[PDB]
C-alpha cells in the first residue's frame, strides 16, 4: 500500500494519494431539476480522503440524461448545486471532476422530454433496460427505445453540449471533467464496431469510429484545458450491449489519440458488476505505452491489487467504486487493513440519505 499512498500529480493539482473514488450514480438528484443537493454534498465531503473524486455522470443536457434522478449539469440551478458539492469536497482537500454523461440510445422518451434516443445508428441496446419514473407510471425499470442515428447537426450540438458542460463544471467549481466514453453510452456507440453502422466519416474505420471522441475531447481541451480533461474508456467489458470486434487493437488507437490530446488522465474501467473480462497484462502495457498521462483503473481492485498494478507500472491510480459506497473512510481502512463493510445494493439508487450518507467510518 506504500505507493497507493504516495501523492500525485494530476496537472495543475497536487493529490493527496493514488486512490480514486471513480464515478457512482446514485440517483439522489432532487426533483423536479435533476438538481445536486445537499446529501449528496455530504456524500462526496464524507469520501473526501479519496486522492481524486469523479462524480456520478452527470447528463450534459435534456436528451443526454438515461435514468430517473440523475444530476444534470446544465441548468443554472444544477450548477450551484454541484457548487454547493464541490465546496464541500473542497473544503476536505480534495479534488474533484465531473462526469460528463451523454447516454445516447441508453434512454427512454420519459427521461428525455419524448424525444427520441440518438446514436451513432439506428440500432437499439438490445436486453438493455432503464429506470423511469414519468409521474403517472410506477417508477421502474423499462426497456429502452430505438435510436434514431445522429446527423452532422446533431453530432455539432452535442459536442456543443459537452463543451458547454465543461464550462459548467468550471463554473461549478469542479477541478476538471470526466469524459463518459465507455459501459456502451454515446460515446462508445461510436467506438465499438458493432453499434456503429454508419456509412459517412464516423463510421466504419477505426479512424472513422474515433473521430467523435476526437472531436468531443478537441472541444472539452479547448473549453478548459487538457490538463483538465479525463476520460473513460471500457474496453473489454460490454455493460449496456456495445461490442467492437477488435477492443484490443480499438482501445489502444483510442488511448493513443487520446494521448494526442494530452488529456490528463485516461480512466479504465476494467469491470462491471459481474462482467469481468480477462484484462490482459500485455493490453495494459500497450495503453501504458500509447497512453503517458495518468493512467486510472477501476474493477475489483482490493489494497493488494491496486499497489502491485501501481508498482508493476501499469497504473498511476487506481478507483474503488462499491467500497468506496459503503465505507466513507475507504482509503483508511485500505491504509490499515480494516475490514471493509459491504454495500446494500436495494439502496444503490434513488431514495434519501439512507444507503448514501450513513455507513460510518470504521470505529473499533
Ligand atoms: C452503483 C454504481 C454506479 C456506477 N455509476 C457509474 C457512472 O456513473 N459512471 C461510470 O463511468 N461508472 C459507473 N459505475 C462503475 C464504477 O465507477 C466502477 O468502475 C465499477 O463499479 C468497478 O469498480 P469496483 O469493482 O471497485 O466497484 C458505477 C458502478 C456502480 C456499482
Ligand atoms: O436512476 C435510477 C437507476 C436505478 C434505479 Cl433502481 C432507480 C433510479
Ligand atoms: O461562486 C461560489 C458560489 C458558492 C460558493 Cl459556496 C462558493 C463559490
Ligand atoms: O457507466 C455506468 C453508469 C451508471 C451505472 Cl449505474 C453504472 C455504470
Amino acid at each position: 500500500t506504500q505507493s497507493l499512498f504516495q501523492p500525485i500529480t494530476l496537472g495543475a493539482l497536487t493529490l493527496k494519494n493514488r486512490i480514486v473514488m471513480p464515478p457512482l450514480t446514485r440517483s439522489r438528484a432532487s426533483q423536479p431539476g435533476d438538481v445536486a443537493n445537499h446529501m449528496m454534498a455530504i456524500y462526496y465531503a464524507q469520501r473526501a480522503s479519496a486522492g481524486l473524486i469523479v462524480s456520478e455522470g452527470t447528463q450534459i443536457s435534456p436528451t443526454a440524461k438515461g435514468y430517473a434522478w440523475t444530476p444534470g449539469i446544465y441548468t443554472p440551478e444544477q450548477i450551484a448545486g454541484w457548487r454547493i458539492v464541490t465546496e464541500a469536497v473542497h473544503a476536505k482537500g480534495c479534488a474533484i471532476f465531473a462526469q460528463l454523461w451523454h447516454v445516447g440510445r441508453v434512454t427512454h422518451p420519459d427521461n428525455i422530454d419524448g424525444q427520441q434516443p440518438i446514436s451513432s445508428s439506428t440500432l437499439k441496446a438490445e436486453n438493455v433496460k432503464v429506470f423511469v419514473d414519468n409521474g403517472s407510471d410506477e417508477p421502474g425499470f423499462v426497456d429502452v427505445a430505438v435510436p434514431r442515428a445522429m446527423t452532422k447537426a446533431d453530432i455539432a450540438q452535442v459536442i456543443a453540449d459537452y463543451r458547454q458542460a465543461a464550462l459548467n463544471a468550471m463554473e461549478a467549481g469542479f477541478d476538471g471533467i470526466e469524459l463518459h466514453a465507455a459501459n456502451g453510452y454515446l460515446i462508445n456507440q461510436f467506438i465499438d464496431s458493432e453499434a456503429n453502422n454508419r456509412s459517412d466519416e464516423y463510421g466504419g474505420s477505426l479512424e472513422n469510429r474515433l473521430r467523435f471522441l476526437d472531436e468531443v475531447v478537441a472541444a472539452l481541451v479547448d473549453a478548459i484545458g487538457a490538463e483538465r480533461v479525463g476520460v473513460r474508456l471500457a474496453p473489454l467489458t460490454t455493460l449496456n450491449g456495445t461490442v467492437d470486434a477488435d477492443p484490443i487493437l480499438t482501445y489502444t488507437a483510442a488511448a493513443a489519440l487520446l494521448n494526442k490530446h494530452r488529456i490528463v488522465y485516461l480512466h479504465i474501467a476494467e469491470v462491471d458488476w459481474d462482467d469481468a473480462p480477462d484484462t490482459p497484462v500485455s493490453f495494459k502495457r500497450a495503453l501504458r505505452e500509447a497512453y503517458q498521462g495518468v493512467l486510472i483503473y477501476a474493477g475489483r481492485y482490493n489494497a493488494e491489487k491496486a499497489e502491485q498494478a501501481i508498482n508493476d507500472g501499469l497504473a498511476d491510480m487506481i478507483g474503488f467504486g462499491r467500497p468506496f459506497i459503503a465505507n466513507p473512510d475507504l482509503p483508511e481502512r485500505l491504509r490499515h487493513g480494516y475490514p471493509l463493510a459491504e454495500h446494500v445494493p436495494a439502496t444503490l439508487f434513488g431514495g434519501g440519505e439512507k444507503g448514501l450518507t450513513d455507513y460510518p467510518t470504521y470505529q473499533a
